[PDB]
C-alpha cells in the first residue's frame, strides 16, 4: 500500500523547454539544465509533501531535507530515466533534452556526466525494479541531515525505518539472496554522496559566478542554493550511510 502510494505520487515527466535551434554552448547547455532543475524542484517539493510521513516533520526539517538532498534526488531520477530509455547509454535529462557524447563534451562537465551515467549503469547491472527505485529515492530525501540534528528527530527516524523496511519488501529468493540485494542496493545509495559532492561543487561554483560566466539559474533554484551553499560550505550536513 505504501509502495502503491509511492507509485501514485511519483511526479510526471518534466520537460526542459529546450530550444534546439540555439547553439549548444556550455552556457546554453548549463543554463538549460538549470532551468530544467527549477521545474523539477517544483515537482520534488510537491512529491515530498505527499510522501507519507513527511508532513509529520517540523516545517524546518522539511525545508532542510529538501535543501540538502535535491541534487541527489534529481541525479538518481536521471539515472533511472537514462536506464529505462537508453539502457544507460545517454543521459535522459528530459524527453526534449537528451545528452549524447557531443553534449557531454560541450557541457564542460563530461566527467560529472559520466559519474551520473555510472548510476544508470548500476541500475542496468542490478536490474533495479521500479519498486526498489521508488523506495530508494525516498531514502535519499532522508539521507543527508544537519550534524546538529532535526527538530522532529523521533518522527524522522521512524519514517526512515519504515521506508527502509518498505525497500526490503520490494526486494523480497531465499533470505541470504535478499540480504545480498539489500547490501548492493544500499551500496548504490551510499555511492550517491561522493557523486553529489562533485555535482554540488560545480553547481555552487557556476552559481557564485552566474553573471560573470553567463550561466543562468531560475529563481526557484537561486533561493534554495543561496541558503544551502553556506550551510554545506560550513560543513553543517552529514550523510546517513548504510555501510562502513
Ligand atoms: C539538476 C540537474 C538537472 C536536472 C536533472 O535531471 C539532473 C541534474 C543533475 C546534474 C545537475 C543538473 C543541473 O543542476 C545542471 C547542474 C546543476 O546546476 C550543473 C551546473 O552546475 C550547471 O550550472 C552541475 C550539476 C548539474
Ligand atoms: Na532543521
Ligand atoms: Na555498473
Amino acid at each position: 500500500f505504501l509502495i502503491s502510494i509511492l507509485e501514485a505520487i511519483e511526479p510526471e515527466v518534466v520537460y526542459a523547454g529546450y530550444d534546439n535551434s540555439q547553439p549548444d554552448t556550455t552556457n546554453y547547455l548549463l543554463s538549460s539544465l538549470n532551468r530544467l532543475a527549477g521545474k523539477q524542484m517544483v515537482s520534488v517539493v510537491k512529491w515530498a509533501k505527499a510522501l507519507p510521513g513527511f508532513r509529520n516533520l517540523h516545517l524546518d526539517d522539511q525545508m532542510t531535507l529538501i535543501q540538502y538532498s535535491w541534487m541527489s534526488l534529481m541525479a538518481f531520477s536521471l539515472g533511472w530515466r537514462s536506464y529505462k530509455h537508453t539502457n544507460g547509454q545517454m543521459l535522459y535529462f528530459a524527453p526534449d533534452l537528451i545528452f549524447n557524447e557531443e553534449r557531454m563534451q560541450q557541457s564542460a562537465m563530461y566527467d560529472l556526466c559520466q559519474g551520473m551515467r555510472q548510476i544508470s549503469q548500476e541500475f542496468v547491472r542490478l536490474q533495479v525494479t521500479y519498486e526498489e527505485f521508488l523506495c530508494m529515492k525516498v531514502l535519499l530525501l532522508l539521507s543527508t541531515v544537519p550534524k546538529d540534528g532535526l527538530k522532529s528527530q523521533a518522527s524522522f527516524d521512524e519514517m526512515r525505518m519504515n521506508y527502509i523496511k518498505e525497500l526490503r519488501r520490494a526486494i523480497a529468493n531465499n533470505s541470504s539472496q535478499n540480504w545480498q540485494r539489500f547490501y548492493q542496493l544500499t551500496k548504490l545509495l551510499d555511492s550517491m554522496h561522493d557523486l553529489v559532492g562533485g555535482l554540488l561543487q560545480f553547481c555552487f561554483y557556476t552559481f557564485v559566478q552566474s553573471q560573470a560566466l553567463s550561466v543562468e539559474f531560475p529563481e526557484m533554484l537561486v533561493e534554495i542554493i543561496s541558503d544551502q551553499l553556506p550551510k554545506v560550505m560550513a560543513g553543517m550536513a552529514k550523510p546517513l550511510l548504510f555501510h562502513k
